């Protein structure tokens, strides 16, 4: 049968057929063209307060792997930034390329990056996540970019369990994972408001893309192309180009929190 993917016949181009928002007017990733971004001293620093941080499973869901946390409380939350209010973390996970010159969602001047973490966050106020994403500003996502370099320490814990999570619907307990780890030095950003950047592409998002890429090694990047997108006993096709790429930017406005 026909599912929304990757593929030459259920990528992106063709996701619109089955979930008509995603030709909408917020749909994300975008090109961040930094020539035309504006700094707006009005933004404050991003405040990230994960030191309570409940990890509990690590889930291939046939598109990515997401790393699930315990937003049953305020654990994990992100304020400040651009926000009125406090988001709570409810999972993340990465879009990658097959190759070091792609994968990421969004992209610099053009550039792209090897990959994309987008840490998943909802506002409190709506109560739970299905509520949050009927809303304008129900959700923020933390974006941020991954080069390839030296290691990532705090990443290696999520490459050495990826052979347990190999194929679709496979999930492994992953508990005391410290999303800390794979931040950056600078807590720089660019923000916008967009969407999901996969289906439903729900149009629900406050963007903060964070300037500063982290760096992985080969090997790490390596590991997250060895994933399925198949589930067990069908052919192998490598969970690899999970990303959608830059949608019209339309009638919205880039910001920098730095100069
Ligand atoms: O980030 C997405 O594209 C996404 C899609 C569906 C549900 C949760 C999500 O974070
Ligand atoms: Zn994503």
């Amino acid at each position: 049968s026909h599912h929304w993917g990757y593929g030459k016949h259920n990528g992106p181009e063709h996701w619109h057929k089955d979930f008509p928002i995603a030709k909408g007017e917020r749909q994300s990733p975008v090109d961040i063209d930094t020539h035309t971004a504006k700094y707006d001293p009005s933004l404050k620093p991003l405040s990230v307060s994960y030191d309570q941080a409940t990890s509990l499973r690590i889930l291939n869901n046939g598109h990515a792997f997401n790393v699930e946390f315990d937003d049953s409380q305020d654990k994990a939350v992100l304020k400040g930034g651009p926000l009125d209010g406090t988001y709570r973390l409810i999972q993340f996970h990465f879009h990658w390329g097959s190759l070091d010159g792609q994968g990421s969602e969004h992209t610099v001047d053009k550039k792209k990056y090897a990959a994309e973490l987008h840490l998943v966050h909802w506002n409190t106020k709506y109560g739970d996540f299905g509520k949050a994403v009927q809303q304008p500003d129900g959700l923020a996502v933390l974006g941020i970019f991954l080069k390839v370099g030296s290691a990532k320490p705090g990443l290696q814990k999520v490459v050495d369990v990826l052979d347990s999570i190999k194929t679709k619907g496979k999930s492994a307990d992953f508990t005391n994972f410290d999303p800390r780890g794979l931040l950056p030095e600078s807590l720089d950003y660019w923000t916008y408001p967009g969407s999901l950047t996969t289906p439903p592409l729900l149009e629900c998002v406050t963007w903060i893309v964070l300037k500063e890429p982290i760096s992985v090694s080969s090997e790490q990047v390596l590991k997250f192309r060895k994933l399925n997108f198949n589930g067990e006993g069908e052919p192998e096709e490598l969970m690899v180009d999970n990303w959608r790429p830059a949608q019209p930017l339309k009638n919205r406005q880039i910001k920098a929190s730095f100069k």
